[PDB]
């Protein structure tokens, strides 16, 4: 017996396909009440924008636009230029926001009403590390994308401060094809433990290259920074004998997990794919499955709130909202068991450092999980039991 | 205008407040959580921007009314990488406090594969006295070019 | 060394890459002269003899 309205600021250029996550997010707005069970007299409705790559002055507009109604808690865009204001702005306006990328928040900001399903890499670079300090590499390559890669692996780069792992950085130009001027140095440097970093985007263009680069052996091992590594195609390397390693936190090791990417792999080719890419179109990408289980995660607070109403709060005031101090924290106790897994924000600063990484490999049959990692535990490597007494 | 550090939607205001009077280029904020904000406005009005302090400079924001008189860290970076290489140093050893303290060094971090060096990178924490367990281990690891 | 028209040196090619043999170790020597006739651009950089 009630409705209730999100925002929601997402990307594309001038026109559709919207953004595949937003597809992608309307559907967590839907699938909520055909699990009739999901805050049944509560119907949930929403409301979207769309804005500029490389701004947040339009996602300005767009957070006071979704203001000007008011929106129950904001879902944000991809930049941090564009998710860092509509942080302050809701913030600024006790409005809760809610982040799936990550981004470096300065250790220099006051905020609060904000948090970021994205798994913080302070957990994953120590995995990075584990899984490296296992294999017991006494040296590594670290290939990235941009600058911001630096200060998104800092555990790793600081892993010489104990640990003898003389590694040395390397950062991929503009293309893809550009690999091969590094590349070809890695082949002339003989490093042979690579691990990298960019957007699988970058993954198979760099791949493709690893191979024309004549870099897909039994020697190299190499090691991904993200989590699609499930996404790429296998099949063009999984007989090279190569050695690969990466992470998976998309748990699809629950049926429902594999039905709800499947029921939502039933829709989400609904657009065209692309084959050239090198990724496999139907395999829901990670950076959506928050996108899913932060609705849920969002909206089971809601589950425990009965006062909340969108208000009509304008940019032109001051005045915070009523309950944001009161509904906020509700959210850092969202305990949810979706897609991802666990879900638990670390409440000292709300962000996700804790969950768990099954680390998957490259067997010749394909992406095999071989170990569980977490926060806790450490590595639990399936190889570790392979003999008792 | 006057207002608090490492707050863009406040730091917003001013921005198109003094718009509402016109201004021709701003002088932006010092600290790019707020830096940006304004940046993102300036080009987005036609208005040119002069800035100061390098900050958390992104790929390809397509502002272009943005200038600043400051060197940028990568003539820096390279600056020192002249300076270090002078000094013959091997065994350095980067020192800095927060994350982006890196991207203020890549052109330094990089260097490594391609100048026989070693650096190790520590990092001063929260608070200042927390750098006596770093000396303490920058003692412990006998590090002489810091 | 191969024996086949190059009919299955396309395709026995496109293996030893995929079979992760495209190295600078290996050195592939073909019976035909077709030979030119293949497409070199995915090979040539490996290294390969």
């Amino acid at each position: 017996t009630h409705v209730l309205r999100f925002g929601g600021i997402f990307e594309y250029v001038e026109s559709g396909p919207m953004g595949a996550e937003e597809l992608a997010f309307r559907f967590a707005v839907n699938t909520i009440n055909r699990n009739r069970t999901l805050l049944p007299n509560t119907t949930l409705t929403y409301d979207t924008q769309k804005i500029n790559l490389y701004d947040s002055f339009e996602a300005s507009k767009k957070a006071c636009d979704q203001l000007s109604l008011g929106v129950a808690a904001i879902f944000g865009p991809s930049h941090s230029s564009s998710a860092n204001a509509v942080q302050s702005i809701c913030n600024a306006l006790g409005v809760p926001h809610i982040q799936t990328r990550w981004k470096h928040q300065v250790s220099d900001n006051k905020d609060s009403f904000y948090v970021s399903l994205y798994p913080d890499f302070s957990s994953l670079s120590r995995a990075i590390l584990d899984l490296v300090q296992f294999f017991k590499w006494k040296t590594v390559t670290v290939v990235y994308d941009d600058s911001t890669g630096l200060i998104r692996l800092q555990e790793l780069i600081k892993a010489p401060s104990r640990y003898n792992l003389r590694l040395k950085i390397r950062q991929l130009p503009a293309d893809t094809k550009d690999a091969k001027p590094l590349l070809k140095e890695m082949k002339r440097g003989k490093e042979f433990h690579v691990i990298f970093d960019c957007s699988h985007e970058m993954a198979a263009g760099i791949l493709k290259q690893a191979l024309a680069m004549g870099m897909m052996t039994e020697y190299y091992h190499y090691i991904f920074t993200t989590l699609d590594l499930f996404a790429l195609d296998v099949e063009p390397y999984r007989y090279s004998g190569v050695n690969m390693t990466g992470f998976r936190i998309l748990n699809t090791e629950n049926t429902q997990v594999s039905s709800i990417i499947e029921k939502w792999s039933m829709e989400r080719l609904q657009a065209p794919p692309k084959p050239d890419s090198g990724l496999l179109d139907g395999f829901m990408t990670t950076d959506a499955a928050l996108m899913y289980d932060a609705v849920h995660v969002v909206s089971v607070a809601v589950q425990q709130f009965p006062q909340m109403t969108v208000s009509s709060l304008q940019c032109n005031r001051h005045k915070p909202w009523r309950f944001g101090t009161r509904f906020m924290s509700l959210i850092k106790e969202a305990h949810w068991e979706g897609l991802t897994g666990r879900i638990t924000f670390n409440k000292t600063n709300g962000l996700r450092t804790d969950f768990d990484l099954d680390v998957i490999s490259l067997k010749e049959e394909g992406l095999e999980k071989i170990g569980t990692w977490d926060p806790a535990s450490g590595l639990n490597m399936t190889e570790s039991q392979k003999g008792k007494p």
